[PDB]
């Protein structure tokens, strides 16, 4: 497993509503949001082996 | 560990200097496979579990 934990992607900018869409930030969020898409980028090792 | 103890590498040319003046230095020539940054692009096992 990373040390980090996780290699994500830069910027998200949550949201917020306007009716029937979605817009945009309203006084929430920020440029940096992070999460990873999908698993963890791990390796492997056979260690009994 | 990674193999060669580097995240990758990056360029960082040669510079000398010239009295108040940074000259490009001439024996530390264009593209020297220099330190990178920080620590290594290292990982996490859990060995004893």
């Amino acid at each position: 497993f990373p040390l980090g934990g996780s290699a994500a992607t830069d910027t998200y900018s949550g949201i917020k509503a306007n009716g029937q869409t979605w817009t945009a930030d309203d006084n929430y969020a920020d440029r940096g949001a992070e999460i990873e898409s999908g698993n963890i980028f791990a390796m492997e090792i056979n260690l009994a082996a």
